[PDB]
C-alpha cells in the first residue's frame, strides 16, 4: 500500500459526529474563571489570604502585571513583601493555564474591591483621577480599572448599561493606550478593539448574578437604588459618544 | 603568501559545474512531504494511529497548530489527551525539521478527512461556517481549511479549477486574517500573498493524482461527476472576483 | 460558602486609605539613583575606581551601553579591559534593579565628566561634532550626551533653560534617530516623546542643588558668570525653534 | 564626603586628550577583516580547506547565512555535509566576533570566486538570474551576491565605477528587498539605505589593492582590458538610474 493509497482511504474513513463533539469538548477553550482562581488563593494563602490579596491588588493597580520586572525599581522593603507573595502564591507574569495565579486574574476575581481600592490609589495608576478630569469632569474611579467590566449588571434598562460601559469604555481608551504606545496613535475604532472582546465577556460573563452586579455598582455610587446611573457617569458616556 | 595572494589565486580556482550542481541537489531545499508524514505517523502511532490522528486533527481545526501553548486554555481531561499525544507523537509547533510532526502537518497529510471533519466542527474554526455565510450564502465547508489545497485537481477545465481555487481564496482571505491581526487592514492583494505560494504548491504537488484529487471533490460534493462545481463554489468565486 | 458569596462579601471589606498609603510607598516605582550608582561604583571599584570610571564612560560614548554584544567589534586588547570592567564591576546592559551597574548609568551619576569627555571623542560619537556643526555650527559639544540633562539648572531665568534644554534638544533629536532608525522618519513631536520624560526627570531631579548644576555650565562654558548662554548654544535653540 | 561633592569634584578631574585617544583605541570598532576569516579557514580546514570553501560558498548562494535553520529543510545526506562544516570551522549565524566564522564571511572573503560560482548556481539564487532579465536583459550574473561590492575598482574612471555600482544596486534591491519582506514596498531611496553602507565599506576597503580588483573584474568579463565595461553592465544602470 503506497502512501497515496492510505491518504484516499483515509478520506473514507468514519466522520462521526458524536465521537467528534465528544472531542471539542475535551479541547475546548478553557477561559477566565474566578472561581479557579479563589480556589487558588485559598489553597495557597492560609489564613492571612484576604490580607495578602488587599497588597496584590494594590500592586497590580499601581505597577501592573509583571511581578518580577517590578522589583528592578522597588525599594528593599517592597521587594521583601512582593517576593514573599510571589513565592506564596507561585506568581506568574502574562497569560499561563489553569493552575496558575497573576496579579490581573486576583485582581478580576475581586473586582469589587479592586474598583474600590483604585479610588484610593488613584494618583499612583497608569492613567490618574485627574487625567480623566479633564477628558470629562469628576470622572468616576470605580470605572478605572479593566476588572470593572465584570461588575456591569446587563439586565439592567438598556440605555443605562450602555451609559455605564460606554463611561468605561473612555477609560479603556486612555488605558489601553498608556499600556500599549503602539495605539497612541491609532483610531478610537482601533483602540477599543484592543480591549472590547474580553470586556464583553466579563459583562456576559455567568460569574456574579445581574443582581450580585446590580448591588455591587449601588454601593460604589454608580446608580442609585432607583436604578438611575450618577450624572458623572452620564457625563463621560457623552464625551465617549462624540468618537 | 599573503592574505591578498591567497585570495586572488583562490579566484582562479576551478570552478566546475558538475561538481557543483551535485552540490546543490545536496544542499537542496526539501519541502512538505506527506509520504514522510504518514510514515512518522505510522512508526510513532502504533495500531490505534488511524483514531489518533483524526483526534490530533480535530485538535488542528479547533485549537490550531501551538500544542503546548494550547495547554493553558484546556480542561483537565483534555490536558491528558493532549499531553498523550504530543508524547507519543514527539509533538512539536511551527516549522521543525523533516523528522518532526506538526498538527498542521497531519491535517495536511490527511486533508481529504480534514475537510470533512471541518464541516463537523464548523462553529469552533477559526473562521466560522456562519461567519462564511455571512461573505457567501451556504459557503462550502470543504474548503474553510489551507490543507484544502491539496485537493485540487489542476488537470480540470481552467474555468473549474479557478472558481474552486478562488472560493477557497475567499475562505483563505478571511482565515488569514484571522490568524495575522497584522493583516486585517492589508489590501487584498497583500492577504493573498501571504497564502497563495504554498497554496500553489499545493495545488501542483505530486502527492494524490489528479484522479485522486478528482475522486475527492466528487465525494465532498464540490464538482458533480460530470466535473460541474457546486452553485455554491461558483458563487463564492464571484464574491472573491469582486476584490 | 459559594465562590460568588466569597467574592461579594470581598466586596465589602475594608478599604483603608492609612494602611493602603503605606503599601503604595512600599510598592512606589523607585528610579534612577545617581547616588546609589556611586555607591556601587565606590564599593566594587577599590581603590582605582575613579580611573574605570573615566575608562567606562568613554568606553559608553564611543560603543554604548551593551557591554557583551560590544566585545564582537573588538580589538583583543581591547577586550582584556573591558572584560575586566564587566566582572569588577558586574556590568549589566538595558535596564535591571537598583544594585546592579551600567555604562549609561554610570556616565549619568558622572554627567559633569562625561560631558567634557564628549568633546574629546566627538569624532567617535553616535551623532559626530562636524554631524551637528552642519545642522548647526560650532554646536557645543558638552551638550552632546542624554546625561547633560542632570547638569541643567533650572532656577536659572526661564529665557536661559529654555535656549539650553532646546540646544540640547536639537542634538537629542540626532542622537535618538540614530539609536533608533524606527524614528528616522518620525515627526519631530515624535522623536522628542522619546526623550523628553526622562530628560524632564534629571532636569528636575535633587540631584547635584541648583548652584552645583551652574557652577558645572560655566565651567563648560555654557554660560558665563553673568547667566548669559554662549552664542553657539542660542544659535542651536533657534534652529530647534524651526521645528 | 556626600555623594554630591563626589560627584561635583569628579567634574574636576583631569580629562587627557592623550590618555582617552589611546582607550579610544582600544575600544574601537573592529569590522568585518577577510584577513582574519583566511586564517580561521586555513586553521581550522587542514589540507581539504578549499574544497570546503567552495562547498560553504555554494551553501551560502543557495541557502542563506543560518546553517542551523537550513537543516530543517534539507536531504539526510546534504545534512551530513553540513553538520560536518558546521562542526570542523565551528560556524555561527548571523554577526558574532573576530574569532567566529559564517558562510556570509567566508563568502566575502573569498568575492572573486563567490562571484563565479553565482553564475553557475544562478536558478537556486534567492533573487534568479531571469527574474533579473525581466528587470535588465542579460543582467551579469557575476554581480549578483553581496560580497561583488569588494570587487570594485574605485580607483577607475568614475563614471565606470558609477556604472558598475549602479548595476550592482539594481540587483541589491531585488536581493534585500527577497531577504527583508518589510520592504517589498519600500522607497528606492529606502531600499538601497538598507545595504549602501557595507557596500560603501567594501569598494573603498584596503583588501585586494585596486590592481587585483581590476584584475578579477577584466577575468569576470565585467570590464574589457580596455577599461571598458560589458554593455551588459551599463544596460543595468541605465535602469537602475530611472528610479
Amino acid at each position: 500500500m503506497s502512501y497515496e493509497e492510505i491518504a484516499i482511504q483515509f478520506a473514507s474513513e468514519s466522520v462521526d459526529a458524536t465521537t467528534i463533539a465528544a472531542w471539542v469538548s475535551e479541547f475546548a477553550y478553557q477561559g477566565f474563571d474566578a472561581r479557579q482562581v479563589i480556589n487558588l488563593v485559598k489553597q495557597r494563602g492560609g489564613d492571612d489570604w484576604k490580607e495578602d490579596v488587599k497588597k496584590m491588588i494594590v500592586l497590580s493597580l499601581t505597577r501592573g502585571n509583571k511581578p518580577s520586572k517590578m522589583l528592578n525599581k522597588m525599594s528593599e522593603s517592597g521587594q521583601k513583601i512582593v517576593n514573599d507573595l510571589i513565592s506564596k502564591y507561585k506568581l506568574k507574569s502574562g497569560n499561563p493555564g489553569r493552575n496558575d495565579l497573576t496579579l490581573s486574574r486576583i485582581a478580576a476575581a475581586f473586582a469589587g474591591w479592586t474598583c474600590q481600592a483604585a479610588e484610593v490609589v488613584q494618583d499612583y495608576l497608569p492613567v490618574t483621577g485627574r487625567a480623566m478630569d479633564a477628558i470629562s469632569d469628576k470622572f468616576p474611579r470605580a470605572l478605572m480599572h479593566p476588572s470593572f467590566a465584570g461588575l456591569v449588571d446587563p439586565t439592567l434598562p438598556e440605555g443605562v448599561v450602555e451609559d455605564i460601559v460606554h463611561a468605561h469604555c473612555l477609560f479603556m481608551i486612555q488605558f489601553s493606550k498608556t499600556i500599549n504606545p503602539s495605539l497612541r496613535s491609532s483610531s478610537k475604532s482601533e483602540v477599543v478593539s484592543s480591549f472590547d472582546r474580553p470586556m464583553q465577556a466579563a459583562i456576559n460573563s455567568p460569574f456574579l448574578t445581574a443582581g450580585n452586579r446590580r448591588d455591587i455598582l449601588m454601593s460604589l455610587g454608580l446608580i442609585n437604588s432607583n436604578l438611575k446611573p450618577s450624572p458623572t457617569v452620564v457625563a463621560a458616556a457623552k464625551v465617549y459618544r462624540k468618537l
